[PDB]
């Protein structure tokens, strides 16, 4: 075809990734297999484009497949985590990361695009310092399978408690709750919440910031899968939750973690909490 296939970079929800060359260009892209309203609302986002955000290059549909053709960046956040695990991601490199993933937030949720699916495997950095956000807007496009395309189980650990609790109109958000998540990782070296089920991952968010009730979160006692059943556990303080970090860092945290999505934090505001006042760009050491 016009790519060459250089290695099959990994599967995940929809698809597989090849990293791949264009034989015309030279261009080395990375290039998604998937397996309509999604064509057109996937081709939207070839126009969706901040330094941020992994660029989406072209589309192609071609004999029922569907190609996504994406800018390539040579690692994700969870191997660069798992990599540096042993000695922690250093706090300014956290909070460089933290500060250009919600600049990219607060474009997509400035033109009305949220992603859904934050995770570590969709988070890009390069050898620069940057970090990017990649798949945006594809959930939106293809609704969120409880299965992935190869069999694969799909990730619950980073989903805001509005989803699980069935709210069927969800926000910019759920993105936030996500991010913040993935910031409490970065910081202690292991998931926040992860769970293995549904009403696990659920529990799992009640028993550490405690069940919510309509004092803190006014109308969650009537969300379509909200039970009286559910147990009724305190909530506990964010100094055992992500205990190295910072008052700035704690902050921010229990903010973007609130439970009323109404009141949880919007990038654009994260953007000037304190914690960012002494925010730099320092590079990683990538061994690629
Ligand atoms: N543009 C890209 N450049 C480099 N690697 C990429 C790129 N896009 C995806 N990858 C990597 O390829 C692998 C497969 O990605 P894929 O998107 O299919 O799965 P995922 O991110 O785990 O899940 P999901 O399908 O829900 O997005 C992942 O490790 C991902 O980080
Ligand atoms: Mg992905």
């Amino acid at each position: 075809e016009n790519f060459q296939k250089v290695e099959k970079i990994g599967e995940g929800t929809y698809g597989v990734v090849y990293k791949a060359r264009n034989k015309l260009t030279g261009e080395v892209v990375a290039l998604k297999k998937i397996r309509s309203t999604a064509i057109r609302e996937i081709s939207l986002l070839k126009e969706l484009n901040h330094p941020n955000i992994v660029k989406l290059l072209d589309v192609i549909h071609t004999e029922n497949k569907l190609y996504l053709v994406f800018e390539f960046l040579h690692q994700d956040l969870k191997k660069f985590m798992d990599a540096s695990a042993l000695t922690g991601i250093p706090l300014p490199l956290i909070k460089s990361y933290l500060f250009q993933l919600l600049q990219g937030l607060a474009f997509c949720h400035s033109h009305r695009v949220l992603h859904r699916d934050l995770k570590p495997q969709n988070l890009l950095i390069n050898t620069e310092g940057a970090i990017k956000l990649a798949d945006f807007g594809l959930a939106r496009a293809f609704g969120v399978p409880v299965r992935t395309y190869t069999h694969e189980v799909v990730t619950l650990w980073y989903r805001a408690p509005e989803i699980l609790l069935g709210c069927k109109y969800y926000s910019t958000a759920v993105d936030i709750w996500s991010l913040g998540c993935i910031f409490a990782e970065m910081v202690t070296r292991r998931a926040l919440f992860p769970g293995d089920s549904e009403i696990d991952q659920l529990f799992r968010i009640f028993r550490t910031l405690g069940t919510p009730d309509e004092v803190v979160w006014p109308g969650v006692t009537s969300m379509p899968d909200y039970k009286p059943s559910f147990p009724k556990w305190a909530r506990q303080d964010f100094s055992k939750v992500v205990p190295p970090l910072d008052e700035d860092g704690r902050s921010l945290l229990s903010q973007m973690l609130h439970y009323d999505p109404n009141k949880r934090i919007s990038a654009k505001a994260a953007l000037a909490h304190p914690f960012f006042q002494d925010v730099t760009k320092p590079v990683p050491h990538l061994r690629l």
